[PDB]
């Protein structure tokens, strides 16, 4: 039968507890919550724990535990349950018995715990202990269990979870052949003779093909199974339109249907050209992608549906199609999202491999040996079946690049990908140059992923024509929202702890997007990229605290600096001026963007520079009605400071993708003019803004689910009399929620600060902040927002739950 969510009455206790594990034990005055949930997230900020992590308890023992009782007419039955992901080095008991002990993260596991629960009826314990260890991640990893839980009454009959898996190995204008497997397992104790019936159902409910297999299957056992269908005329899955079929497994018992088990489908050729990058459905798709570390901000890391379908929908309206699970396997709720959005999956496993990164000492290399054919293969199993996915992923930036037998790891690694999914191809995320050409890992990857190597896609190429390469991580520049420093120079650190949002400032190994731009137009083989990152994320404040390639851990010299500047967004998804720079780059709807904001009371009179972002032909600027100079995107170039890694002649590059000016600072209004054959086609206008007089608010979404877990998003704007944004506001808002909602988080994209995540006040970070409102499970209504601030014109807002 369908399972039911778990995350409901749960006890949770930091720290030892001896006999926690145990059914009789005094846990009455525990701290009760629901699932998902992230302790780490709750705080608070301290300089013992290193700002690479965020500054976060991400490490120590804690404890949770559940009573649950089950109905009487689960005698005979089997019940199991999944735990999406736990974090990290989890062990699970059921009334004392130990059922999981899986150090791995961010992998969803399984356990049969029909053998140790007591009578139908009577209460069930079960028991939870993590110990996540410090020194173990190079970002915020959060901590506890921040996936979804799920409990699953089925038939001592029943197919295997995770073990039905199917592909189209054959596609046509007149059919698409579907390529079938499963497991069924027989836990009664007695044979069993059943039909096992296999159908492809349209989204329209109509089976589209069926068979079934008569068998007898033997006491204790599990049997597997291979069908071949047929689509006839099949709409395909795309990018354009994400249409997914389902393939539907019935275990039918004297004629009742007693398990039913639903995979997706999707219909799609994929097919990865040398020569001419990617090609979806017999056209060619630039990879157009962005990597995303798992947290959400405020959240932490915590699974959120709407948190994670809102930063793909930012991430499309930059003009993403892809993203790189950086660097473990996504949520369900993520692949779920893509397979529904058009949105092509690189599902990554691993980070570092067995030999540790520097200074990550406690990382998962220490489980690597034991732990790494399983959680390969179960992240692959988990997934396989989502059209969303086009490939695999083994590692990323893995020390054994430089060791003399690290092929041997890549090779090996691969061929278990292979096995558990040979549809589809495997990528690596290849840094250390040249290295991983010299040692020969490239040469094993059906995908050469280069990390930060734009200004080597043509020396690669020409001497590997035969190799297929995307780049797997690029760019790595890093900005603050709202900050802008000058003049326009590459520094490499700021006394503000922040990053100029001019995008010129990168670290040792990275390159402002540009370069990446013009190498993938110069070598049109390689499929695309995937920037880092789409998101800011917690943790890795570089180049505040340190370097990811250095060998001190404790990254606390910059305190309080504990947030990334590598996203194109913020921690709350506002645009930086980089958004706007890769919309330029990605989109086609005419679009014009003008940097810096016109705030600027000590620079009257004085010279002050000007970036537009577009993707027409064109642009004019205009500062107090008066033209400052039409200039020609590719024609009038702008000089930008460079410092690559791996060829230390190139200081400064022309790039064809800014337009600049430099102009006089007067208060009152810039605009720009953007033409596209000689007409207006977009114009902006940023006006000096007076002082702040009110607040405004935006709700992405005004209509929420009454089901405790649906978000809306409400942008907090301080504003002048006019409207106009004030750029440096850092004003205290105080929000309240009545009715049938209630504050989860605020934030407001700020990398260097303590505030709490969970409260109902929060600072203006230069002009903005943002405030969660969650639904409330079971009530409808209405949520009436209300923000304030001394000094400032309050706001209200009205949102509806059903
Ligand atoms: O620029 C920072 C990136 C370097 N490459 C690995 C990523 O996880 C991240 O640390």
């Amino acid at each position: 039968d369908d399972r039911v969510s778990f995350n409901s009455g749960w006890l949770f206790s930091k720290g030892d507890h001896i006999d926690a594990a145990k059914s009789e034990f005094e846990d009455s005055r525990w701290r009760k919550l629901d699932l998902p949930h992230d302790w780490a997230i709750e705080g608070p900020f301290d300089k013992a724990y290193s700002a690479r992590n965020g500054g976060l308890p991400v490490f120590g023992t804690a404890w949770y535990r559940k009573h649950f009782t089950l109905p009487k007419s689960t005698l005979g039955k089997s019940v199991s349950i999944t735990f999406d992901g736990a974090m990290s080095n989890t062990e699970v008991f059921v009334n004392g018995n130990k059922v999981i002990s899986r150090p791995f993260g961010y992998i969803a596991f399984e356990f049969d715990i029909t053998p140790y629960l007591n009578s139908p009826g009577d209460e069930n314990v079960i028991s939870v202990k993590l110990s996540p260890e410090n020194y173990s991640a190079r970002w915020y990893s959060g901590a506890g269990i921040y996936r979804n839980t799920w409990l699953e009454i089925n038939d001592k009959v029943h197919i295997k979870q995770w073990e039905t898996f199917v592909s189209t190995p054959t596609i046509t204008k007149d059919k698409a052949i579907v390529d079938y497997k499963t497991t069924v397992i027989n836990t009664e104790k007695s044979s069993q003779p059943v039909v096992i019936k296999t159908s492809i159902k349209s989204a329209e409910g109509v089976v589209v093909d069926e068979v079934a297999q008569n068998t007898i299957l033997p006491a204790n056992s599990e049997h597997k199974i291979q069908q071949q269908l047929k689509i006839s005329q099949p709409r395909l899955w795309d990018t354009e339109d994400p249409y997914r079929y389902t393939v539907v497994t019935t275990v039918v018992k004297d004629g009742n249907a007693v398990d039913v088990n639903s995979v997706p489908l999707g219909v799609r050729k994929i097919e990865f050209k040398a020569d001419d990058g990617f090609w979806l459905n017999d056209r060619r798709v630039q990879i157009q992608g962005v990597c995303l570390h798992h947290d959400n901000g405020p959240l932490g890391a915590i699974v959120n549906t709407r948190a994670i379908e809102r930063k793909l929908e930012i991430m499309k309206e930059m003009g993403a199609n892809s993203v790189r699970t950086s660097h473990n396997p996504p949520s369900p709720e993520l692949v779920e999202l893509a397979d529904k959005m058009g949105i092509l999956l690189q599902v990554e496993a691993f980070d570092m491999w067995e030999i540790e990164k520097p200074a990550v000492v406690n990382g998962y290399n220490k489980d690597f040996a034991q732990w790494h054919d399983r959680d390969l293969r179960d992240m692959i199993k988990q997934y396989r079946n989502n059209p969303s996915v086009i490939m695999w992923s083994i590692g990323n930036e893995v020390m054994e690049q430089r060791k003399d037998d690290g092929w041997k790891v890549a090779k090996n690694l691969q061929r278990i990908a292979h096995d558990e999914d040979p549809t589809r191809l495997v990528t690596n995320g290849l840094s250390m140059y040249p290295d991983f050409i010299d040692k020969g890992m490239a040469q094993e990857m059906d995908i050469v992923g280069l990390n930060y190597k734009a200004y080597k896609y043509q020396e690669i190429k020409q001497a590997h024509p035969d190799w297929i390469i995307v780049g797997t991580e690029t760019s790595s520049v890093v900005s603050t929202r709202g900050v802008y420093h000058f003049p326009i120079e590459k520094y490499n650190k700021h006394e503000s702890k922040y990053v100029t949002s001019f995008d010129v400032i990168t670290p040792p190994w990275a390159y402002i997007p540009d370069l990446e731009f013009e190498n993938l137009k110069n070598n049109p083989s390689v499929m695309g990229e995937y920037i880092w990152t789409g998101f800011d994320y917690i943790g890795e404040p570089t180049p505040y605290g340190g370097r990811d390639h250095g060998n001190k851990f404790y990254w606390n010299q910059d305190w309080p600096a504990r947030s990334s500047s590598f996203g194109a967004v913020d921690l709350v998804g506002f645009k930086k001026d980089r958004f706007y720079l890769y919309q330029s780059q990605w989109t086609k709807k005419p679009m014009v963007h003008v940097l810096p904001h016109w705030n600027w009371p000590e620079k009257v009179g004085e010279t002050i520079p000007v970036f537009a972002y577009t993707n027409a032909e064109e642009v004019e600027l205009f500062v107090n009605g008066q033209s400052k100079g039409r200039k020609r995107k590719g024609e009038d170039k702008v000089r930008l400071p460079v410092s690559l890694r791996y060829d230390k002649s190139v200081k400064y590059f022309d790039s064809p993708y800014r337009l600049r000016w430099d102009v006089e600072y007067q208060p009152g209004e810039i605009k720009v003019v953007a033409y596209t054959n000689d007409k207006v086609v977009s114009v902006k206008t940023v006006k000096t803004a007076d002082k702040a007089a009110q607040i405004a608010l935006f709700p992405d979404r005004k209509i929420l689910s009454a089901d405790g877990y649906d978000l809306s998003y409400i942008t907090v704007e301080i504003t002048d009399t006019d409207g106009n944004l004030v750029p440096d506001a850092d004003n205290k808002i105080n929000f309240k929620v009545e009715g049938a909602g209630e504050i989860i988080a605020v934030g407001n994209g700020d990398s260097a600060t303590t505030a709490p995540f969970q409260a109902d006040y929060r600072h203006a970070f230069y002009g903005k902040a943002m405030l969660i409102v969650k639904s409330n499970k079971g009530m409808a209504g209405e949520i009436k927002v209300t923000a304030s601030a001394e000094k400032l014109i309050s706001s209200s807002v009205v949102l509806v739950s059903q």
